[PDB]
């Protein structure tokens, strides 16, 4: 059972979906996210290469490793927002930035907006060589999908 | 074109090739690795999940990421080993893990090895739940593709 954060996102060179569920159990338990028994839900940013995409020499479809994808939660009628940094891993349906989550402000409509950079520059390469290297470039900004009206009324589950 | 290390291995989880080729124009330019023009040529090291992998939770035939993978060429007669660490990066065809390398003793048969390491603890995790994880591991010794007699001729370019 998962459900959607909204519709999915086309962004520059990627495919953007956003889904919540149950809190789940990882190993490593990734930087300061709260375990599944702490957590309100566990959220999966999928990022995939869309068309565009291949000017970096993704194939369409294929999942793109190695972006920094953070969450920014803010509730609607407050001034707070919660940052959720996801960490990259594997679930028994593949690869996912994923993170478990517990909502600061509790039930209610949120703004989710996902930022995602590029790979550091220490982190990832691409062949340029002309005609035989890849046109495209990483981003400089990070690349943003976001969905204003989620509602958050507890687990589903 | 590319070039052929020697046969494709399975080992573990996963399935490597290796290839060289000509040196490329890399955008970082990786670490510390030779120049376009410094370099005899570029060796890539192509890691896709194998059947083993679905238990990491991997799609069959998919690149595997964040691994680290470093390569050590050995000329036949000589008690020198170099070291030369891959950078996972994009070329038209998509990702590998590679590097621009110098064949240091010259031309002659080398053994090649590719030692492969799991991601760093801080790097990945795995869902390990009942409901949405996974029954792999990552392993803890590196897994080892390794070819007794390459032969560096040269350039072939
Ligand atoms: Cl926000
Ligand atoms: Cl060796
Ligand atoms: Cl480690």
């Amino acid at each position: 059972d998962e459900f959607p954060i909204g519709e999915d996102r086309d962004v520059g060179p990627l495919h953007v979906g956003g889904v919540y569920f149950q809190p789940v159990e990882m190993h490593p338990a990734p930087g300061a996210q709260p375990s599944k028994e702490e957590a309100d839900c566990h959220i999966e940013a999928d990022i995939h290469a869309n068309e565009a995409g291949k000017d970096l020499g993704y194939g369409v479809g294929d999942f793109v490793p190695y972006l920094r994808v953070v969450a920014f939660l803010q509730k609607h009628g407050s001034e707070k927002v919660q940052k959720v940094m996801f960490a990259p891993m594997n679930a028994g349906d593949g690869p996912h930035y994923g993170a478990n989550v517990k909502f600061e402000e509790g039930l209610g409509t949120y703004k989710v907006r996902f930022e995602i950079a590029a790979p550091s520059h220490d982190e990832y390469s691409l062949h340029i060589d002309e005609q035989t290297g890849v046109s495209g470039r990483f981003w400089s900004e990070p690349l943003v999908a976001e969905w204003d009206d989620f509602e958050w009324k507890g687990p589903q589950w």
